């Protein structure tokens, strides 16, 4: 599903926000 970190802006390069900035932070 993911890639080997190399030109993969797709919604799969972990944007430290998709599911990291909207779960346990109000």
């Amino acid at each position: 599903m993911p890639g080997t970190i190399k030109e993969n802006i797709i919604f799969g390069v972990s944007y430290d926000e998709y599911r990291y900035r909207s779960v346990i932070k109000a």
